């Protein structure tokens, strides 16, 4: 009862990483020459999970008249705005009006942060261990949509920065299954889980290696490097990419409104 | 980036509706006693924005000699044939032919088509919600030229048939700006979008109502509703039409050939 704790996610996977995107698409498409739209998703989906629990971009809201892109897309402008004058807030800033849709009680709320902090996305399935010494990931190339040379685009990764060379060990158990190039491994967990990292030297390494985590596999080879990330569905035996973000211990995001 | 991933549809909302309006043309001057042309212009459409990113149509092509209206009725004849003996071919068999400008790798065609899946018209702005509950519209007019009376016609809007007499929810936050009849209203986005819906009963309705994605208008008078939909040009202050159809979540023609 009150000794039962809901998780600070509760969304499946992919739904979660596809609540994400979505919300990088509207970043996306209102990103002009006069603007540049970085939401803090995570403070968004914290809160959609937290009042809407395990919800699906076409699930209903509690009326049954709109769904979930709607509700998001709502919750965008109440942060954002409209043209030509944006404003710009925070999610807290919104839970915190009294008036607000969005608005949380005061006492509810100190314990909604605690478990925002305490859980994370720590419940999420397959996590992936950091690949150098650090406390969080500096991320320069978020998950999902944005403007590239005037031209929207999908990015199905992550970007990362690592200093200096850094030994670079395995984020994760798996099979080496692809070695394309002298920079890029993919390795899988059969039927559960695949990561693609770009940058890392793989001159010591071989399909059908086994790998553990923390197995070295070289030393990074420039200052980026890029992770993707998927999932297995077995209802139709294909894979989805996830945001990676959300699977190491803590990440540090560059791109901000 | 093998990271990066364009969209399925790449050109300015303005050019796609106009790339849709003008393979109508072709499919209605071509219609006669003997046949009736409404070719699937979706599949033309994501093969165009995959070969040729954001074209317009009086752009040329990368030889220089040819634009991309000569583009597209060289593909209605490939596609179509000729008088007197019309042959209808696919846009996925036309990119079989090794000898054909339409060819696209097995792999790529493959990877193009998931992408259509995936993102179909999702990524242009300005999205509609369905106004009843369905998982797709029945378009029984589509958008554009067609024959009447053996007559060229355009028609700037679609119509879709809804059970008569049945609750009307509707597609788009905005402001009532007109009411003009007992079955019509305007419902503007301020110099962002603009909805008109024909075939809803307005008498619970007033210029200058705000509504939401999901408010209750009203119900249906007769067997279809016919929407329109416009867009804001800031450059010159106008607005312009648009396919309704690619707005909404998904549609079923029935017009074919």
């Amino acid at each position: 009862a009150s000794s039962t704790q809901k998780p600070a996610i509760v969304q499946e996977e992919e739904d979660l990483t596809a609540s994400w995107t979505y919300f990088t698409k509207l970043d996306a498409q209102h990103t002009d020459d006069n603007n540049l739209f970085y939401s803090n998703i995570d403070e968004v989906l914290f809160y959609m999970n937290y009042r809407y629990d395990d919800f699906k971009l076409l699930d209903m809201d509690s009326t049954g008249t709109k769904n979930f892109e709607t509700i998001l897309s709502e919750l965008w402008t109440a942060l954002n705005g409209k043209k030509p004058d944006y404003q710009l807030k925070t999610m807290q800033s919104l839970e915190t009006d009294k008036k607000s849709s969005y608005f949380i009680e005061e006492e509810q709320a100190k314990h909604y942060q605690e478990i925002k902090k305490e859980l994370g996305y720590q419940t999420l399935d397959d996590l992936l261990s950091f690949p150098v010494k650090t406390d969080a990931l500096i991320v320069n190339k978020r998950y999902g949509y944005d403007k590239s040379k005037e031209k929207l685009t999908l990015y199905q990764g992550i970007d990362v920065l690592i200093e200096d060379n850094q030994p670079f060990h395995s984020p994760m158990n798996g099979q080496i299954v692809s070695v394309p190039d002298t920079e890029t491994l993919v390795i899988e967990k059969e039927k559960v889980a695949r990561l693609t990292i770009r940058g890392v030297n793989t001159l010591r390494l071989t399909k059908g290696m086994d790998v553990e985590e923390g197995t070295f596999l070289g030393n990074t080879k420039n200052s980026t490097v890029t992770f993707q990330y998927e999932k297995y569905k077995k209802e139709t035996k294909d894979w989805f990419f996830v945001n990676p973000a959300f699977y190491f211990p803590r990440v540090t995001y560059t791109q901000t409104t």
